[PDB]
Protein backbone atom coordinates (compact mmCIF):
# COMPACT_ATOMS: atom_id res chain seq x y z
CA UNK A 1 0.00 0.00 0.00
CA UNK A 2 2.81 2.44 0.71
CA UNK A 3 4.67 1.68 -1.76
CA UNK A 4 2.12 3.42 -3.89
CA UNK A 5 1.39 6.49 -1.30
CA UNK A 6 2.08 10.13 -3.40
CA UNK A 7 5.42 11.08 -2.60
CA UNK A 8 7.43 7.51 -2.81
CA UNK A 9 4.94 7.32 -6.27
CA UNK A 10 6.79 9.82 -8.00
CA UNK A 11 10.11 9.60 -6.83
CA UNK A 12 9.72 5.80 -8.05
CA UNK A 13 8.25 6.99 -11.33
CA UNK A 14 11.08 9.98 -11.68
CA UNK A 15 13.85 6.27 -10.97
CA UNK A 16 12.28 4.77 -13.62
CA UNK A 17 12.05 7.42 -16.40
CA UNK A 18 13.85 5.85 -19.59
CA UNK A 19 17.53 6.57 -20.66
CA UNK A 20 18.17 8.83 -23.86
CA UNK A 21 17.73 6.98 -26.98
CA UNK A 22 20.47 7.68 -29.80
CA UNK A 23 18.84 6.40 -32.96
CA UNK A 24 22.23 6.48 -34.79
CA UNK A 25 21.83 7.38 -38.10
CA UNK A 26 24.82 5.91 -40.20
CA UNK A 27 11.41 7.41 -46.34
CA UNK A 28 14.75 8.66 -44.22
CA UNK A 29 12.64 10.70 -41.92
CA UNK A 30 10.29 8.33 -41.46
CA UNK A 31 13.29 5.40 -41.76
CA UNK A 32 14.82 7.79 -38.72
CA UNK A 33 11.23 8.14 -36.84
CA UNK A 34 10.36 4.58 -37.00
CA UNK A 35 13.75 3.40 -35.61
CA UNK A 36 13.92 5.61 -32.50
CA UNK A 37 10.52 3.97 -31.99
CA UNK A 38 11.04 0.67 -32.21
CA UNK A 39 14.17 1.64 -29.83
CA UNK A 40 11.74 3.77 -27.55
CA UNK A 41 9.50 0.90 -26.97
CA UNK A 42 11.86 -1.46 -25.90
CA UNK A 43 12.82 1.07 -22.91
CA UNK A 44 8.69 1.87 -22.64
CA UNK A 45 8.36 -1.78 -21.62
CA UNK A 46 11.27 -1.31 -18.55
CA UNK A 47 9.60 1.78 -17.73
CA UNK A 48 5.76 0.28 -17.25
CA UNK A 49 7.65 -2.50 -15.51
CA UNK A 50 8.99 0.07 -12.87
CA UNK A 51 5.64 1.24 -12.15
CA UNK A 52 4.83 0.21 -8.34
CA UNK A 53 2.09 -2.77 -9.27
CA UNK A 54 1.90 -2.81 -12.63
CA UNK A 55 3.85 -6.35 -13.12
CA UNK A 56 0.89 -7.75 -10.23
CA UNK A 57 -1.68 -7.24 -13.03
CA UNK A 58 -2.69 -9.93 -14.86
CA UNK A 59 -0.30 -10.59 -17.76
CA UNK A 60 -3.49 -10.66 -20.42
CA UNK A 61 -3.88 -6.63 -19.15
CA UNK A 62 -0.35 -5.83 -19.09
CA UNK A 63 0.13 -6.99 -22.69
CA UNK A 64 -3.43 -5.38 -23.46
CA UNK A 65 -2.08 -1.54 -21.88
CA UNK A 66 1.32 -1.91 -23.53
CA UNK A 67 -0.33 -2.21 -26.68
CA UNK A 68 -2.84 0.30 -26.56
CA UNK A 69 -0.58 3.58 -25.07
CA UNK A 70 2.49 3.06 -26.51
CA UNK A 71 1.99 5.82 -29.10
CA UNK A 72 0.53 7.62 -26.93
CA UNK A 73 3.32 7.59 -24.30
CA UNK A 74 6.17 8.40 -27.24
CA UNK A 75 3.98 11.56 -27.93
CA UNK A 76 3.60 12.19 -24.25
CA UNK A 77 7.49 12.00 -23.82
CA UNK A 78 8.09 13.97 -27.13
CA UNK A 79 5.72 17.06 -26.11
CA UNK A 80 7.91 17.16 -22.31
CA UNK A 81 11.20 17.30 -23.87
CA UNK A 82 9.86 19.52 -26.72
CA UNK A 83 8.33 21.73 -24.45
CA UNK A 84 10.37 24.44 -23.71
CA UNK A 85 11.13 25.13 -27.53
CA UNK A 86 8.35 26.13 -29.74
CA UNK A 87 8.20 25.26 -33.21
CA UNK A 88 10.49 22.21 -32.79
CA UNK A 89 9.71 18.94 -31.90
CA UNK A 90 12.88 17.08 -30.10
CA UNK A 91 12.21 13.37 -30.47
CA UNK A 92 15.71 12.43 -29.44
CA UNK A 93 19.28 13.76 -28.82
CA UNK A 94 20.15 13.54 -32.66
CA UNK A 95 17.00 13.86 -33.86
CA UNK A 96 15.49 17.52 -33.73
CA UNK A 97 12.64 18.66 -36.32
CA UNK A 98 10.90 21.26 -36.62
CA UNK A 99 7.28 21.93 -38.02
CA UNK A 100 8.46 22.82 -42.08
CA UNK A 101 10.71 19.65 -41.94
CA UNK A 102 6.95 17.95 -41.08
CA UNK A 103 6.33 19.30 -45.30
CA UNK A 104 8.32 16.14 -46.74
CA UNK A 105 6.63 13.01 -45.92
CA UNK A 106 2.38 13.77 -46.50
CA UNK A 107 0.46 13.68 -43.62
CA UNK A 108 3.04 14.38 -41.26
CA UNK A 109 2.59 18.29 -40.83
CA UNK A 110 -0.82 18.05 -39.72
CA UNK A 111 0.17 15.24 -37.27
CA UNK A 112 3.35 17.92 -36.20
CA UNK A 113 0.85 20.74 -35.49
CA UNK A 114 -1.28 18.82 -33.31
CA UNK A 115 1.86 17.79 -31.17
CA UNK A 116 2.98 21.25 -31.08
CA UNK A 117 -0.42 23.04 -29.83
CA UNK A 118 -0.61 20.07 -27.44
CA UNK A 119 3.11 21.03 -26.37
CA UNK A 120 1.77 24.89 -26.21
CA UNK A 121 -1.04 23.81 -24.00
CA UNK A 122 1.79 22.07 -21.83
CA UNK A 123 3.68 25.04 -21.40
CA UNK A 124 0.80 27.44 -20.93
CA UNK A 125 0.05 25.72 -18.12
CA UNK A 126 3.60 25.22 -16.87
CA UNK A 127 3.38 21.31 -16.56
CA UNK A 128 5.76 20.28 -13.47
CA UNK A 129 8.31 17.70 -13.52
CA UNK A 130 6.08 15.38 -11.23
CA UNK A 131 2.88 16.35 -12.79
CA UNK A 132 4.48 14.95 -15.71
CA UNK A 133 5.67 11.92 -14.55
CA UNK A 134 1.80 11.29 -13.24
CA UNK A 135 0.36 12.09 -16.37
CA UNK A 136 2.44 9.60 -18.43
CA UNK A 137 1.74 6.95 -15.87
CA UNK A 138 -1.94 7.51 -16.20
CA UNK A 139 -2.03 7.40 -19.90
CA UNK A 140 -0.44 3.40 -19.91
CA UNK A 141 -3.13 2.63 -17.25
CA UNK A 142 -6.13 4.42 -18.78
CA UNK A 143 -5.14 3.40 -22.10
CA UNK A 144 -7.52 0.46 -22.85
CA UNK A 145 -11.20 0.22 -21.36
CA UNK A 146 -11.80 -3.36 -21.40
CA UNK A 147 -9.50 -3.87 -18.60
CA UNK A 148 -12.01 -2.51 -16.42
CA UNK A 149 -15.05 -4.06 -17.85
CA UNK A 150 -7.23 -8.11 -12.14
CA UNK A 151 -9.59 -5.58 -13.05
CA UNK A 152 -10.18 -4.39 -8.96
CA UNK A 153 -6.33 -3.92 -9.39
CA UNK A 154 -5.86 -1.86 -12.41
CA UNK A 155 -8.85 0.55 -10.76
CA UNK A 156 -6.52 0.70 -7.86
CA UNK A 157 -3.62 1.80 -9.68
CA UNK A 158 -4.95 4.29 -11.54
CA UNK A 159 -6.73 5.58 -8.42
CA UNK A 160 -3.11 5.83 -7.01
CA UNK A 161 -1.33 7.72 -9.08
CA UNK A 162 -4.72 10.15 -9.76
CA UNK A 163 -4.26 10.85 -5.79
CA UNK A 164 -0.76 10.96 -6.40
CA UNK A 165 -1.46 14.24 -9.04
CA UNK A 166 -3.83 15.59 -6.90
CA UNK A 167 -1.21 15.63 -4.07
CA UNK A 168 1.28 16.73 -6.69
CA UNK A 169 -1.04 19.75 -7.48
CA UNK A 170 -1.82 20.18 -3.41
CA UNK A 171 1.10 20.99 -2.42
CA UNK A 172 1.00 23.78 -4.86
CA UNK A 173 -0.34 25.84 -2.68
CA UNK A 174 -3.09 27.19 -4.84
CA UNK A 175 -6.85 27.22 -3.92
CA UNK A 176 -9.07 24.62 -3.87
CA UNK A 177 -11.25 25.69 -6.72
CA UNK A 178 -7.88 26.20 -9.03
CA UNK A 179 -6.87 22.72 -7.42
CA UNK A 180 -9.96 21.21 -8.88
CA UNK A 181 -9.57 23.35 -12.02
CA UNK A 182 -5.97 22.08 -12.78
CA UNK A 183 -6.73 18.16 -12.63
CA UNK A 184 -9.45 19.22 -14.90
CA UNK A 185 -7.00 20.83 -17.08
CA UNK A 186 -4.53 18.33 -17.10
CA UNK A 187 -7.07 15.56 -17.69
CA UNK A 188 -8.58 17.06 -20.42
CA UNK A 189 -5.49 17.59 -22.05
CA UNK A 190 -5.29 13.49 -22.02
CA UNK A 191 -7.64 13.57 -24.88
CA UNK A 192 -5.72 15.77 -27.08
CA UNK A 193 -2.66 13.24 -26.77
CA UNK A 194 -5.12 10.40 -27.29
CA UNK A 195 -6.11 12.29 -30.24
CA UNK A 196 -2.40 12.93 -32.09
CA UNK A 197 -1.78 9.29 -30.87
CA UNK A 198 -5.18 8.25 -33.07
CA UNK A 199 -3.70 10.45 -36.03
CA UNK A 200 -0.44 8.86 -35.75
CA UNK A 201 -1.41 5.14 -35.48
CA UNK A 202 -3.73 6.13 -38.90
CA UNK A 203 -1.15 7.50 -40.64
CA UNK A 204 1.81 4.76 -39.64
CA UNK A 205 -0.65 1.70 -40.62
CA UNK A 206 -1.12 4.07 -44.38
CA UNK A 207 2.33 3.77 -44.85
CA UNK A 208 4.39 2.03 -47.69
CA UNK A 209 11.96 0.37 -46.60
CA UNK A 210 11.17 1.71 -42.95
CA UNK A 211 11.49 -0.92 -39.33
CA UNK A 212 7.85 -2.57 -38.63
CA UNK A 213 7.50 -0.68 -35.18
CA UNK A 214 4.13 -2.61 -34.64
CA UNK A 215 5.10 -6.29 -35.13
CA UNK A 216 7.91 -5.71 -33.11
CA UNK A 217 6.28 -4.46 -30.37
CA UNK A 218 4.32 -7.71 -30.69
CA UNK A 219 7.24 -9.96 -30.76
CA UNK A 220 8.82 -7.58 -27.89
CA UNK A 221 4.98 -8.41 -26.00
CA UNK A 222 5.19 -11.86 -26.53
CA UNK A 223 8.69 -11.84 -25.16
CA UNK A 224 7.70 -10.41 -22.47
CA UNK A 225 4.90 -12.57 -22.00
CA UNK A 226 7.75 -15.52 -21.98
CA UNK B 1 -24.94 34.62 -13.63
CA UNK B 2 -26.21 32.22 -16.42
CA UNK B 3 -22.76 30.61 -16.01
CA UNK B 4 -23.45 29.86 -12.49
CA UNK B 5 -23.50 26.03 -11.76
CA UNK B 6 -27.32 25.71 -10.97
CA UNK B 7 -28.54 27.73 -13.80
CA UNK B 8 -25.83 26.25 -16.38
CA UNK B 9 -27.56 22.90 -15.77
CA UNK B 10 -30.60 24.00 -15.97
CA UNK B 11 -30.22 25.94 -19.39
CA UNK B 12 -28.17 22.68 -19.98
CA UNK B 13 -31.43 20.66 -19.68
CA UNK B 14 -33.71 22.88 -21.89
CA UNK B 15 -30.68 22.84 -24.22
CA UNK B 16 -31.08 19.12 -24.91
CA UNK B 17 -31.89 17.90 -28.95
CA UNK B 18 -35.28 16.82 -29.33
CA UNK B 19 -35.70 13.30 -30.41
CA UNK B 20 -34.60 12.50 -33.34
CA UNK B 21 -36.62 9.74 -36.28
CA UNK B 22 -34.92 8.81 -39.34
CA UNK B 23 -38.00 7.44 -40.85
CA UNK B 24 -36.93 4.47 -42.99
CA UNK B 25 -39.31 4.06 -45.61
CA UNK B 26 -32.40 -0.57 -45.62
CA UNK B 27 -28.48 -0.51 -45.49
CA UNK B 28 -27.43 -0.11 -42.08
CA UNK B 29 -24.64 2.24 -42.80
CA UNK B 30 -27.59 4.39 -44.88
CA UNK B 31 -29.58 4.32 -41.47
CA UNK B 32 -26.66 5.40 -39.54
CA UNK B 33 -25.72 8.14 -42.42
CA UNK B 34 -29.29 9.52 -42.47
CA UNK B 35 -29.72 9.60 -38.51
CA UNK B 36 -26.34 11.43 -38.30
CA UNK B 37 -27.27 14.20 -41.19
CA UNK B 38 -30.56 14.76 -38.87
CA UNK B 39 -28.74 14.93 -35.65
CA UNK B 40 -26.17 17.77 -36.61
CA UNK B 41 -29.03 19.90 -37.90
CA UNK B 42 -30.20 20.22 -33.90
CA UNK B 43 -26.66 19.86 -32.32
CA UNK B 44 -25.43 23.04 -33.70
CA UNK B 45 -28.80 24.46 -32.14
CA UNK B 46 -27.52 23.01 -28.98
CA UNK B 47 -24.47 24.61 -28.82
CA UNK B 48 -25.83 27.97 -29.52
CA UNK B 49 -27.75 27.44 -26.38
CA UNK B 50 -24.73 26.97 -24.37
CA UNK B 51 -24.05 30.39 -22.54
CA UNK B 52 -21.33 32.11 -24.45
CA UNK B 53 -20.94 30.19 -27.28
CA UNK B 54 -22.51 32.56 -29.76
CA UNK B 55 -20.36 35.02 -28.14
CA UNK B 56 -17.10 33.28 -29.37
CA UNK B 57 -15.65 34.46 -32.57
CA UNK B 58 -17.40 32.46 -35.41
CA UNK B 59 -14.25 31.09 -36.09
CA UNK B 60 -14.04 29.46 -32.76
CA UNK B 61 -17.75 28.10 -32.99
CA UNK B 62 -17.34 26.85 -36.74
CA UNK B 63 -13.62 25.37 -35.35
CA UNK B 64 -15.40 23.24 -32.25
CA UNK B 65 -18.23 22.13 -34.17
CA UNK B 66 -16.51 20.90 -37.41
CA UNK B 67 -14.09 18.92 -34.82
CA UNK B 68 -16.62 17.50 -32.14
CA UNK B 69 -19.72 16.40 -33.86
CA UNK B 70 -18.59 12.93 -33.55
CA UNK B 71 -17.59 12.91 -30.08
CA UNK B 72 -21.24 14.58 -29.21
CA UNK B 73 -23.49 12.20 -31.43
CA UNK B 74 -21.39 9.54 -29.60
CA UNK B 75 -21.72 11.32 -26.11
CA UNK B 76 -25.42 10.75 -26.60
CA UNK B 77 -25.42 7.41 -27.83
CA UNK B 78 -24.06 6.20 -25.08
CA UNK B 79 -26.43 8.19 -22.35
CA UNK B 80 -29.42 6.60 -23.84
CA UNK B 81 -27.89 3.59 -24.20
CA UNK B 82 -26.83 3.61 -21.19
CA UNK B 83 -29.18 0.80 -19.17
CA UNK B 84 -29.33 -1.46 -21.87
CA UNK B 85 -26.08 -3.49 -22.04
CA UNK B 86 -25.24 -5.69 -25.33
CA UNK B 87 -27.64 -2.67 -27.05
CA UNK B 88 -27.14 0.76 -28.87
CA UNK B 89 -30.29 3.21 -28.91
CA UNK B 90 -28.88 5.24 -32.01
CA UNK B 91 -32.43 6.21 -32.18
CA UNK B 92 -36.39 5.78 -31.30
CA UNK B 93 -36.68 3.29 -34.44
CA UNK B 94 -33.18 2.34 -34.58
CA UNK B 95 -31.94 0.06 -31.62
CA UNK B 96 -29.25 -2.34 -32.61
CA UNK B 97 -27.27 -4.71 -30.33
CA UNK B 98 -23.63 -5.44 -30.77
CA UNK B 99 -23.94 -8.69 -33.23
CA UNK B 100 -25.58 -6.30 -35.78
CA UNK B 101 -22.35 -4.75 -36.37
CA UNK B 102 -20.84 -7.53 -38.00
CA UNK B 103 -22.68 -7.38 -41.31
CA UNK B 104 -20.39 -4.31 -41.98
CA UNK B 105 -17.04 -4.56 -41.70
CA UNK B 106 -15.18 -2.18 -38.86
CA UNK B 107 -17.79 -1.26 -37.35
CA UNK B 108 -18.05 -4.47 -34.83
CA UNK B 109 -15.08 -2.75 -33.25
CA UNK B 110 -16.36 0.45 -32.90
CA UNK B 111 -19.53 -0.89 -31.53
CA UNK B 112 -17.37 -2.75 -29.44
CA UNK B 113 -15.77 0.59 -27.80
CA UNK B 114 -19.54 2.07 -27.42
CA UNK B 115 -20.54 -0.59 -25.82
CA UNK B 116 -17.60 -0.54 -23.52
CA UNK B 117 -17.51 3.24 -22.77
CA UNK B 118 -21.20 3.08 -21.88
CA UNK B 119 -20.57 -0.04 -19.59
CA UNK B 120 -18.16 2.18 -17.70
CA UNK B 121 -20.35 5.03 -17.47
CA UNK B 122 -23.03 3.31 -16.13
CA UNK B 123 -20.67 1.48 -13.39
CA UNK B 124 -19.51 5.21 -12.56
CA UNK B 125 -23.67 5.51 -12.27
CA UNK B 126 -23.49 8.93 -14.30
CA UNK B 127 -25.78 11.76 -13.49
CA UNK B 128 -28.33 13.49 -15.68
CA UNK B 129 -26.95 16.23 -14.16
CA UNK B 130 -23.15 15.37 -14.73
CA UNK B 131 -23.86 14.17 -18.09
CA UNK B 132 -25.64 17.43 -19.30
CA UNK B 133 -22.19 19.07 -18.10
CA UNK B 134 -19.51 16.28 -19.18
CA UNK B 135 -21.66 16.62 -23.33
CA UNK B 136 -20.80 20.29 -23.08
CA UNK B 137 -17.19 19.96 -22.29
CA UNK B 138 -16.95 17.44 -25.13
CA UNK B 139 -17.57 20.46 -26.78
CA UNK B 140 -15.69 23.38 -25.74
CA UNK B 141 -12.40 21.28 -25.76
CA UNK B 142 -12.52 19.60 -28.78
CA UNK B 143 -9.54 21.71 -30.63
CA UNK B 144 -7.00 23.01 -29.13
CA UNK B 145 -5.77 25.42 -31.68
CA UNK B 146 -8.81 27.74 -30.85
CA UNK B 147 -7.42 27.93 -27.27
CA UNK B 148 -3.46 28.23 -28.20
CA UNK B 149 -12.08 35.23 -27.75
CA UNK B 150 -9.62 32.47 -26.68
CA UNK B 151 -9.92 34.32 -23.50
CA UNK B 152 -13.47 33.56 -23.97
CA UNK B 153 -13.02 29.71 -24.37
CA UNK B 154 -10.62 29.53 -21.54
CA UNK B 155 -13.47 31.11 -19.03
CA UNK B 156 -16.22 29.05 -20.96
CA UNK B 157 -14.51 26.15 -20.55
CA UNK B 158 -13.68 27.01 -16.88
CA UNK B 159 -17.22 27.42 -16.08
CA UNK B 160 -18.44 24.46 -17.32
CA UNK B 161 -16.17 22.53 -15.29
CA UNK B 162 -17.09 24.62 -12.21
CA UNK B 163 -20.50 23.41 -12.73
CA UNK B 164 -19.06 19.67 -12.90
CA UNK B 165 -17.52 20.13 -9.44
CA UNK B 166 -20.29 21.46 -7.99
CA UNK B 167 -22.75 18.83 -9.15
CA UNK B 168 -20.13 16.24 -7.85
CA UNK B 169 -19.40 18.47 -4.52
CA UNK B 170 -23.37 18.09 -3.93
CA UNK B 171 -23.16 14.08 -4.41
CA UNK B 172 -22.45 14.47 -0.54
CA UNK B 173 -19.19 12.03 -1.05
CA UNK B 174 -16.12 12.88 0.67
CA UNK B 175 -13.06 15.45 -0.85
CA UNK B 176 -10.94 12.97 -1.82
CA UNK B 177 -13.85 10.75 -3.38
CA UNK B 178 -15.00 14.18 -5.37
CA UNK B 179 -11.23 14.38 -7.25
CA UNK B 180 -11.32 10.46 -7.63
CA UNK B 181 -14.78 10.90 -9.42
CA UNK B 182 -13.96 14.33 -10.88
CA UNK B 183 -10.52 12.66 -12.40
CA UNK B 184 -12.44 9.07 -13.17
CA UNK B 185 -15.22 11.20 -15.02
CA UNK B 186 -12.58 13.05 -17.11
CA UNK B 187 -9.95 10.16 -18.40
CA UNK B 188 -13.47 8.69 -20.00
CA UNK B 189 -13.35 11.73 -22.64
CA UNK B 190 -9.96 10.12 -24.14
CA UNK B 191 -12.06 6.92 -24.59
CA UNK B 192 -15.21 8.66 -26.32
CA UNK B 193 -12.24 10.93 -28.10
CA UNK B 194 -11.27 7.41 -29.10
CA UNK B 195 -14.10 6.10 -30.22
CA UNK B 196 -14.83 9.38 -32.04
CA UNK B 197 -11.76 9.27 -34.23
CA UNK B 198 -12.07 5.35 -35.03
CA UNK B 199 -16.10 6.26 -36.18
CA UNK B 200 -14.59 9.64 -38.47
CA UNK B 201 -11.99 7.34 -40.17
CA UNK B 202 -14.29 4.59 -40.64
CA UNK B 203 -16.94 7.16 -42.33
CA UNK B 204 -13.93 8.43 -44.44
CA UNK B 205 -12.71 4.93 -45.72
CA UNK B 206 -16.55 4.16 -46.53
CA UNK B 207 -17.32 3.16 -49.64
CA UNK B 208 -25.39 4.93 -51.93
CA UNK B 209 -25.81 6.74 -48.10
CA UNK B 210 -25.25 10.54 -47.23
CA UNK B 211 -22.48 12.97 -46.83
CA UNK B 212 -22.59 13.97 -43.13
CA UNK B 213 -19.60 15.94 -43.46
CA UNK B 214 -19.83 17.76 -46.61
CA UNK B 215 -23.49 18.77 -44.89
CA UNK B 216 -22.02 19.50 -41.83
CA UNK B 217 -19.79 21.93 -43.76
CA UNK B 218 -22.92 23.56 -45.68
CA UNK B 219 -25.12 23.88 -42.46
CA UNK B 220 -21.66 25.82 -41.09
CA UNK B 221 -21.37 28.17 -43.66
CA UNK B 222 -25.21 28.67 -42.86
CA UNK B 223 -24.12 29.29 -39.59
C1 LIG C 1 7.61 3.98 -35.91
O1 LIG C 1 6.93 5.18 -35.63
C2 LIG C 1 7.30 6.09 -36.67
C3 LIG C 1 6.07 6.84 -37.04
C4 LIG C 1 5.36 6.50 -38.20
C5 LIG C 1 4.20 7.22 -38.53
O2 LIG C 1 3.50 6.90 -39.66
C6 LIG C 1 3.78 8.27 -37.70
C7 LIG C 1 4.51 8.59 -36.53
C8 LIG C 1 5.66 7.88 -36.22
O3 LIG C 1 6.43 8.12 -35.12
C9 LIG C 1 5.68 8.70 -34.06
C10 LIG C 1 6.60 8.91 -32.86
C11 LIG C 1 6.22 9.75 -31.81
C12 LIG C 1 7.07 9.93 -30.72
C13 LIG C 1 8.29 9.26 -30.68
O4 LIG C 1 9.11 9.43 -29.61
C14 LIG C 1 8.68 8.42 -31.72
C15 LIG C 1 7.83 8.25 -32.82
C16 LIG C 1 5.03 10.02 -34.50
C17 LIG C 1 6.08 10.95 -35.15
C18 LIG C 1 5.28 11.82 -36.15
C19 LIG C 1 3.99 11.04 -36.48
C20 LIG C 1 4.01 9.73 -35.65
C1 LIG D 1 -23.13 9.49 -40.75
O1 LIG D 1 -22.54 8.73 -39.72
C2 LIG D 1 -22.68 7.36 -40.10
C3 LIG D 1 -21.45 6.65 -39.64
C4 LIG D 1 -20.51 6.23 -40.57
C5 LIG D 1 -19.36 5.58 -40.13
O2 LIG D 1 -18.44 5.16 -41.04
C6 LIG D 1 -19.17 5.35 -38.76
C7 LIG D 1 -20.13 5.79 -37.83
C8 LIG D 1 -21.27 6.44 -38.27
O3 LIG D 1 -22.26 6.89 -37.45
C9 LIG D 1 -21.75 7.23 -36.16
C10 LIG D 1 -22.88 7.78 -35.30
C11 LIG D 1 -22.71 7.91 -33.91
C12 LIG D 1 -23.75 8.40 -33.12
C13 LIG D 1 -24.96 8.78 -33.72
O4 LIG D 1 -25.97 9.26 -32.93
C14 LIG D 1 -25.13 8.65 -35.10
C15 LIG D 1 -24.09 8.16 -35.89
C16 LIG D 1 -21.10 5.99 -35.49
C17 LIG D 1 -22.07 4.78 -35.53
C18 LIG D 1 -21.14 3.54 -35.50
C19 LIG D 1 -19.78 4.00 -36.09
C20 LIG D 1 -19.88 5.54 -36.34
Amino acid sequence: LDALSPEQLVLTLLEAEPPHVLISRPASMMMSLTKLADKELVHMISWAKKIPGFVELSLFDQVRLLESCWMEVLMMGLMWRSIDHPGKLIFAPDLVLDRDEGKCVEGILEIFDMLLATTSRFRELKLQHKEYLCVKAMILLNSSMYPLVSSRKLAHLLNAVTDALVWVIAKSGISSQQQSMRLANLLMLLSHVRHASNKGMEHLLNMKNVVPVYDLLLEMLNAHVL
